[PDB]
């Protein structure tokens, strides 16, 4: 599939930088014809077949195809796609309140503040999983707030660079995100399904409540070793005044066997979550 090959600067003015990754930069922009504002992601294309600098077109097309499916308040939307010889440029929905990650660093949350975020994340993931879409890169850096200066911030899930459709209950591709948040099946190179995101959600919830990362070791390999061995515990110093029901929620997500792990529908019916 090809995209719009006009010069993006003919239609948009860029401004402040919003995000920056391995082969991509995200820039605030304004569409000339409407005055409406967006976030433009410039993804570097592969220049040769066997290269490792830039993103394969197969991966770019998978990501664009998944993004075009999305219309939900808790998930980022895609407006347009441009390309040239060097880049594919995604015109994405603008979210101006920064990462949940940096929001958390400004402060630990109460359980209520924790669940106001979590409920939105869960609703977003419920939408995604209903479309059989596995995100595979859920973490606080990939959760963006619309406005961080409100009591109950609204969030959107971003970064579908590792996302895959799961038409057969499981996928077996080259998939590997951030060690602190990846499920054991990812660490062990097993077939992956929607269950992996649920594990990530348990890690996120642990972090929201405690301000601590449950599997983090002194190095990437140690973290992965801890993940596979399910080497985590609720430290009394962090959780002594956290409800046992919140611990139950997390404990039912941080399960090694994906088949025994809570599904997104289960997580929504959990007493800690359910009204
Ligand atoms: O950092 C962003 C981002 O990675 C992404 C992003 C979204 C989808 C995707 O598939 C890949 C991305 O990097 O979107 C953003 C949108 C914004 O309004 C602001 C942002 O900082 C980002």
């Amino acid at each position: 599939t090809v995209f719009r090959q006009e010069n993006v600067d003919d239609y948009y003015d860029t401004g402040e930088e919003l995000g920056s990754g391995q082969f991509a930069v995200v820039k605030k922009c304004r569409e000339k014809s409407t005055g409406l504002q967006y976030a433009a992601k410039f993804i570097k294309k592969r220049r040769t077949k066997s290269s490792r600098r830039g993103v394969s077109r197969e991966d770019i097309e998978r990501e664009v195809s998944i993004l075009k499916e999305i219309q939900h308040p808790n998930v980022i939307t895609l407006h347009e796609v441009y390309e040239n010889k060097t880049d594919v440029i995604l015109i994405l929905e603008l979210v101006a309140g920064g990462e949940l990650f940096d929001f958390l660093a400004e402060k630990s949350l109460t359980e209520e503040e924790a669940t106001e975020f979590l409920k939105q994340i869960l609703n977003g993931v419920y939408y995604l999983h209903s479309l059989q879409i596995a995100h595979f890169d859920l973490k606080p850096e990939n959760i963006m707030l619309l406005d961080r200066n409100v009591p109950k911030p609204r969030i959107k899930i971003i970064d579908f660079g590792l996302a895959h459709k799961i038409d057969f209950g499981n996928e077996f591709k080259n998939i590997f995100g951030t060690p602190e948040f990846v499920a054991p099946e990812i660490v062990n190179y097993e077939p992956l399904g929607l269950e992996a995101d649920m594990w990530s959600i348990g890690v996120i919830t642990y972090i929201l409540l405690s301000g601590a990362s449950p599997f983090l070791g002194d190095t990437k390999q140690e973290t992965l070793a801890n993940v596979s061995a399910v080497n985590y515990e609720f430290e009394d110093e962090y959780f002594s005044n956290t409800s046992a029901l919140a611990k139950d929620f997390i404990r039912r997500l941080l399960v090694k066997d994906p088949k025994k792990r809570m599904t997104i529908q289960d997580s929504l019916q959990h007493p800690w979550i359910k009204p």
